[PDB]
């Protein structure tokens, strides 16, 4: 028993965090086969990143411009080429510590967890959601840019995130490893903001089943809702509306808790409109929306990778 | 900006988890330079569990009874021996992927990262603190026992904890790499039950100074307080008296926040006494005692 934000065992990452340095400015990159992803914003200067144009930028670098170092080891930048936000650094050696992976991007809601890095090396592993607002509300310094968000799949790595910036409300933006940000957020020196987050009702659920799988009962009740209900109750508290598919997702935790769907929804609105009562779940005394319903199942079960 | 629980990478200490058979019995073992290192439980029988002789059920035991595997490769025990309540099997083949390591065994409030393995394989990673009654709040199912908990400063692994056991109101007890036990517990199955535990009151307070770093100082007052008056306040709460050495540790977040710890101490006492008032510190509406003030500089700077 017990219950603890969990994130994947980073070794398979960590063997492929290496820093890159162009001019000034020293980030993080990851080195799979024979490339170096990293964020194209590496090319930037304080003045470029106002404005940029980041094929402008990019055609005047060289490739002895990009200082690729793994460990102790420098790389040899062979080519560079760029896709959307995210540079890609050709290299003459292929990461021999490159394991099975795949580019996914995530959908709001998803968890992942994040190997934040400094200088090539990582330093710590947390599991974070992607917002419903498309930001992530990470743990990064100066530096931590190119630390990348993973989840593993048996013994593949699915890249879902790189870090490429920290909005002024202290939120993260980044991208996928195709470059693409998530969210309306651009790389560059602008005004930018966060839109009003909203709770990740289906997680909540998921974590309200995790704590009934612990032995917390109290929340629960004898009633039961309609999901339009649910979902009228749960717009008016910045909750994400819960669809057919969250209903269906998290039919296995119903199963084994023996509490429907709906049944859990009516003790989610009662928690809504009259609060915890000084009472805690799992040690919390709010409700937990980072905790999928598969990140339930793989911790409440003990899955390994 | 931000302020998480993060867990050390666990790269290092993934290269190091095995799986260890005796019997009918399977759990993890940390396999480091030539030795195997496991709960000695792995070798209890059922009626070996209430009152074990270890030493006699050690004896009875030859190099061939344990079953280690590595991956999907069986390594041969050459030796084994015990050490208070950890196993130690010498092994034929070194571990290529052994990192720098020390063993070390940390004090109550000390955090730490848990590699929760089954199986000799890594499924997560969570950050932990020894509670002050010398548990563990981890989160272990059946098979994790052998999984360990360490701390990565610097390129050395300092491991600090081996799972062994789960107490009744589902909180764990383990050991530190050299087999002694965290707290009054025994591998026996035996009626044993964690303290009350209280609130590490150090890392509360390392924890509000991170809230300060990170722009939240509604918690702020223009209080101070006596150590002595902290402490008969914070007792009363269920908190760790807060000592000398306490108030010393907190100095560097003291100089860089410009709240004394004393005056920190008063917002403490400040918000045990009214709640939050519906209002959050860093996402959490309970005051946080799993990050220590070595833990907030790291994160921090
Ligand atoms: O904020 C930046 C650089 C940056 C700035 C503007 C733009 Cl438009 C872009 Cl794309 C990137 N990265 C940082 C990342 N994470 C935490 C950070 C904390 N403190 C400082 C920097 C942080
Ligand atoms: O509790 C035991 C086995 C055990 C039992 C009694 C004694 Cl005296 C000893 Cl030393 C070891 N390990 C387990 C570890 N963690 C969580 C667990 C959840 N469920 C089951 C087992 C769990
Ligand atoms: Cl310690």
């Amino acid at each position: 028993s017990g219950f603890r934000k969990m994130a994947f065992p980073s070794g398979k990452v960590e063997g492929c965090m290496v820093q890159v340095t162009c001019g000034t400015t020293t980030l993080n990159g990851l080195w799979l086969d024979d490339v170096v992803y990293c964020p194209r914003h590496v090319i930037c200067t304080s003045e470029d990143m106002l404005n940029p144009n980041y094929e402008d930028l990019l055609i005047r670098k060289s490739n002895h411009n990009f200082l690729v170092q793994a460990g102790n080891v420098q790389l040899r930048v062979i080519g560079h080429s760029m896709q959307n936000c995210v540079l890609k650094l050709k290299v003459d050696t292929a990461n021999p510590k490159t394991p099975k992976y795949k580019f996914v991007r995530i959908q709001p809601g998803q968890t992942f967890s994040v190997l934040a890095c400094y200088n090539g090396s990582p330093s710590g592993v947390y599991q974070c959601a992607m917002r419903p607002n498309f930001t992530i509300k990470g743990s990064f310094l100066n530096g931590s840019c190119g630390s990348v968000g993973f989840n593993i799949d048996y013994d593949c790595v699915s890249f879902c995130y790189m870090h490429h910036m920290e909005l002024p409300t202290g939120v993260h933006a980044g991208t996928d490893l195709e470059g693409n940000f998530y969210g309306p957020f651009v790389d560059r020196q602008t005004a930018q903001a966060a839109g009003t987050d909203t709770t990740i009702t289906v997680n909540v659920l998921a974590w309200l089943y995790a704590a009934v799988i612990n032995g917390d009962r109290w929340f629960l009740n004898r009633f039961t809702t309609t999901l339009n209900d649910f979902n009228l109750v749960a717009m008016k508290y910045n909750y994400e509306p819960l669809t057919q598919d969250h209903v269906d997702i998290l039919g296995p935790l119903s199963a084994q808790t023996g509490i429907a769907v709906l049944d859990m929804c009516a003790s989610l609105k009662e928690l809504l409109q009259n609060g915890m009562n000084g009472r805690t779940i799992l040690g919390s005394a709010l409700l937990e929306d980072e905790f999928t319903p598969f990140d339930v199942v793989r911790q409440c079960s003990g899955v390994t990778f």
